[PDB]
């Protein structure tokens, strides 16, 4: 199932349009950015994804 999300237990550490992923199983949790998101964890929203289109 993967599922979709993460634990609310987050509902903070991904940053700026960053998808927050989770490996089931091993129940673990990781996030990831764009195109105009970067840095540490996603941190990075600069004249890039949305470049204000």
């Amino acid at each position: 199932n993967s599922y979709p999300g993460c634990p609310s237990s987050y509902d903070g550490y991904c940053l700026n349009g960053g998808v927050c992923m989770h490996i089931e199983s091993l129940d673990s949790y990781t996030c990831n950015c764009v195109i105009g998101y970067s840095g540490d964890r996603c941190q990075t929203r600069d004249l890039r994804w949305w470049e204000l289109r």
